[PDB]
């Protein structure tokens, strides 16, 4: 299959990283960020990476796809799958997380603690080692550079809205609209799990034209609200030994599509369950607030909502240019419609 | 000059938000303008002022205009700011209170640990500052690398220093490990950076002065970092703006591994016993061997001999790389106290 693929590059993305910085000269660092990488990057489904070496192999024409092409869109994907990496290190620090793909969360490591935030910025230069590696001489380096540090700027612009202290003052949820929504999860997710491997997967397929990126970037933005949406249902409603992650979103008040839906059909005197249980780490609290959910019937509207946005998605991918290949976009979409983690 | 310094920095700020999609999110916006307004105040400059320094003495003067240096001093207020975003994750890391005299960034309670994700903002706006100014530029790439492999560098150091003796082993507080620290924390983004910045201004790319420059850079930056091991113990909170901590983290400082070199036997296991201590009667019991073994006379000394050092280091560099900018440099830092 396509992930044992991808997977089978990492042993040697590892050594690209040493060998081409001043690791080369501090071993003890060195051997620490193979464990760093190693812990961060094990399991899961690869997706973003995936869906970096996929978007290449739908875009480009077969006849100029090569094994050394092949071999760098696996190699983009992985700086994708080190980027994810950093931002949930960072993520879960910020969350109050315990655990990630079924094990302690990196920063929960007794050996690791607050240093964590070393270990991410480690993680993060990493890329841009693997970049200048391979890309310095071509011409769409810089477009490559640049593409990872907006990437950066836009999630990190995300979850300033997320995390922020501001976004709630006690029983005050007057900010929970839709309206915000839409920005957290356009800049905090959509953006990187959708727009920068599609694109990296554009570039390397020499594809520049303006419009045709903007037609792509519109169409990711779509399905990474969705994505997220979903990823906001699982945190409620999700089988922990699938997910390998306990939810946290009722605990730390998120503002999640949960959260947002529930505000939409709440009585007043539900509203006032839902002021007093949200963002409480008593686990009477949190139950209150999932027998809520189901009485507002929120796993039905989920359901029906899941199916009217994935109709509209493959709608929207079948009106793109062939240049841009509906098909890429409509196995991309169904490879998520009813996800279960 | 500082003001002629400071003078540059709104423009910076309105490049920042302009050049991105911040002008879509005007909450995330005005927020970054507080992060960047409250971690760049006040202090001397020092990394920012190295950079326009070292293109004001590089480049000749005929070719200096008012243009260049702009140019120069956006990239030192890019330097500013990788300053800014690593000290805000270092405060973290090493339980710091205070900085430039005021609450440590997350230790705002509004703040928290949310400041992993200021530091990004940070970060980040550094590449869409030389973009705006330098992406029609032969130089672009190369200044968007130095800036990332700062951030290795830094991180590498940094690892070194935060990483978890055992107990009452410190056989590892020699001086290869300092060395090692200092090299990669400090000596790479305070001097590397800034002068291969000004290098790079003056169009100045010859390996072999990039080499000896680099090599110069890398001795100033271990002095300048025994300076401020130096001060975190024994520097007045009023004129360095921040509480000390690296007696209660157990730091590999240049005054720790001084001590073990000089602690008769019942003294290494005072050292053991009350080093790395939150407690105030062990911190001023291994304030009080300091004194005993005689440190900061060590230091007095020590200072002198690596500024003499440094000195016959820079007089021996090529024309072309300035020697008075180096002499320069040495002098602005010999025998500070923050
Ligand atoms: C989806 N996402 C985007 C940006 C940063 C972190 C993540 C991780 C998720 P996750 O903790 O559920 O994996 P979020 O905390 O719910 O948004
Ligand atoms: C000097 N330096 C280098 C890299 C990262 C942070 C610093 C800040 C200092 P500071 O906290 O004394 O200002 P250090 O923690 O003693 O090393
Ligand atoms: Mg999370
Ligand atoms: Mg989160
Ligand atoms: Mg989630
Ligand atoms: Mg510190
Ligand atoms: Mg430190
Ligand atoms: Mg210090």
């Amino acid at each position: 299959t396509k992930k044992e693929s991808f997977e089978d590059v990492l042993p040697s993305i590892l050594n690209t990283i040493t060998t081409n910085s001043e690791l080369t000269e501090v071993p003890e660092v060195a051997n620490w960020l193979k464990k760093v990488l190693e812990y961060n990057l094990a399991g899961g489904k690869k997706a973003r990476g995936l869906t970096t070496l996929f978007a290449y192999e739908m875009l480009e024409k077969p006849e100029n796809i090569t094994e050394e092409t092949i071999y760098l869109a696996k190699t983009l994907g992985w700086c994708v799958e080190i980027l994810q990496g950093f931002l949930v290190m960072l993520d879960d620090i910020m969350d109050g997380s315990t655990t990630r793909r079924g094990v302690p969360c990196w920063y929960q490591l007794p050996e690791v603690g607050l240093a964590a935030v070393n270990d991410s910025s480690l993680m993060f230069s990493s890329i841009f080692y693997v970049l200048h590696a391979h890309f310095a001489d071509k011409k769409i380096y810089t477009n490559l550079v640049e593409l990872f540090n907006e990437s950066l700027m836009h999630t990190s612009i995300g979850q300033h809205l997320d995390v922020t202290m501001e976004r709630r003052q006690k029983s005050d949820y007057s900010l929970f609209t839709i309206e915000r929504y839409n920005a957290i999860v356009k800049y905090k997710t959509a953006y990187y799990t959708y727009q920068l491997p599609v694109c990296l997967g554009m570039l390397l397929a020499n594809i520049s034209d303006p419009v045709l990126h903007q037609k792509a970037e519109d169409m990711c933005l779509e399905i990474g609200k969705f994505f997220q949406i979903q990823d906001d249902y699982i945190d409620c409603y999700g089988d922990e030994s699938l997910t390998g992650k306990m939810g946290t979103d009722i605990q730390e008040a998120k503002c999640s599509w949960l959260a947002v839906m529930a505000l939409q059909r709440c009585s007043a005197s539900q509203k006032i369950v839902f002021t007093t249980c949200y963002g409480s780490k008593e686990p009477a609290h949190i139950e209150r607030i999932k027998e809520l959910y189901k009485q507002l019937q929120l796993p039905e509207l989920y359901a029906q909502e899941e199916t009217r946005m994935y109709e509209s998605l493959i709608k929207q991918a079948h009106g793109l240019p062939s240049e841009l290949s509906p098909a890429l976009f409509v196995r991309l979409i169904h490879m998520i419609y009813k996800r279960n983690h």
